[PDB]
């Protein structure tokens, strides 16, 4: 009995969200950053390559079983607010075997 509670931060945080109904653990950070329309040197931001500012790491039972890609569809959270960013971003999931 320890509740965190975090609010929507950003549009991706809501896919994390859904899978709170189910006992799991998930941690999403989502930094971004946004274009200054003004336009001196700071929209021109690009610098990441692979440096991510948003990552969705959700671990059921901390025991890599099934492939990470098949919790990821049930949030389809990943590509979107970052890429908005002009970052790039990770997401690996660990869960036990659906094999069981």
């Amino acid at each position: 009995m320890a509740e965190h509670q975090l609010g929507p931060i950003a549009g991706a945080i809501k896919s994390k969200v859904e899978a709170a109904l189910s006992p799991t653990h998930f941690k999403l950070i989502n930094d971004s950053h946004k274009h200054a329309g003004h336009y001196a040197r700071d929209g021109s931001t690009a610098s990441d390559a692979g440096e991510t500012h948003f990552r969705l790491e959700v671990t059921s039972d901390a025991f890599k079983g099934l492939t990470l890609v098949k919790r990821h569809q049930l949030i389809y959270g990943l590509l979107s607010d970052e890429f908005k960013a002009g970052l790039h971003a990770l997401s690996m999931t660990t869960k036990t075997p659906a094999e069981q």
